[PDB]
């Protein structure tokens, strides 16, 4: 799951805000080892591949639930009737709405906790992880809080730091491209005719700008495709290189795992040089 699916999920569930938890269950809930009955949903937000849920209750500690949706991971809105099978967590609210988590990493974050944890971009305290999420929203290409100028400045630092690694590895760095996943990175690389094996240091100013524009364009297209489906329409195909045997020009493609991340990338050796 990658952008803009995280935003889409957020937009679908955020109107559960201000409602009370009547019942809650599932293995992922038990694992957190905290009673959340009668807590109130204060706020939802998202940053990259993380969706955050703030829960409050009078005279009780505030908690944040962090969700990382894995492959075929979803948070679904339903009711008591809906099937619960295979769901990691079930939350029923006071208005009979039921939220169901599937195939997701679910973590309790205590904002007052100073224990060190590993996130998808660093190692930091639990408290710092929550604070960082607020800052990382500005770097999320699909987020409404995206800040172009701050993103560009931030990106320039990362280009200097990760100069030695291949471009695919850098495009998947969740500190600099939060929300970007395997499909986006290779679609963008083909769109800009850049070889995935090319090092970051060997990419010039206009082409990094080119990559960022391509990434945001494809995210826009994916989001627009969702908007079409919602109204009962079909937007049409938009993928050009993902799992394709032939590039749209007709060249034979190469498909293998690359980089330290070892993610499977399809590229055209002719078009992308
Ligand atoms: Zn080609």
């Amino acid at each position: 799951v990658e952008a803009p699916r995280i935003r889409i999920t957020y937009e679908k569930i955020r109107h559960t805000k201000n409602h009370r938890i009547v019942s809650i269950s599932g293995p992922s809930y038990k694992r957190m080892n905290v009673d959340l009955i009668d807590y109130i949903i204060r706020k939802w937000w998202f940053a990259g591949k993380y969706i955050y849920l703030m829960l409050i209750s009078s005279n009780k500690p505030t908690y944040v639930i962090r969700t990382h949706m894995m492959m075929h991971g979803r948070i679904l809105v339903g009711n008591q009737d809906s099937p619960t099978k295979r769901a990691f967590m079930i939350i029923q609210l006071d208005n009979d709405i039921v939220l169901r988590w599937y195939r997701s990493q679910i973590t309790l974050l205590d904002p007052n906790c100073l224990a060190e944890i590993k996130t998808n971009y660093t190692i930091c305290t639990t408290r710092q992880a929550i604070m960082d999420s607020i800052k990382l929203m500005k770097y999320d290409l699909s987020n409404n809080r995206f800040d172009y100028n701050l993103f560009q400045s931030h990106l320039k630092n990362g280009i200097n730091i990760h100069s030695s690694e291949i471009i695919t590895d850098f495009l998947l760095d969740q500190e600099y491209f939060p929300g970007v996943g395997n499909i986006l990175q290779q679609e963008a690389l083909y769109d800009c005719k850049i070889l995935p094996l090319k090092k970051v240091q060997d990419i010039d100013e206009p082409m990094f700008d080119c990559l960022c524009n391509s990434l945001k364009k494809i995210i826009d297209l994916l989001y627009e495709s969702y908007k079409f489906r919602e109204s009962g329409k079909e937007f049409g195909p938009i993928l050009r290189i993902y799992r394709k045997s032939l590039c749209p020009l007709g060249h034979k493609t190469i498909r293998k795992k690359i980089g330290l991340r070892n993610r499977m990338t399809t590229w055209c050796p002719v078009c992308q040089l």
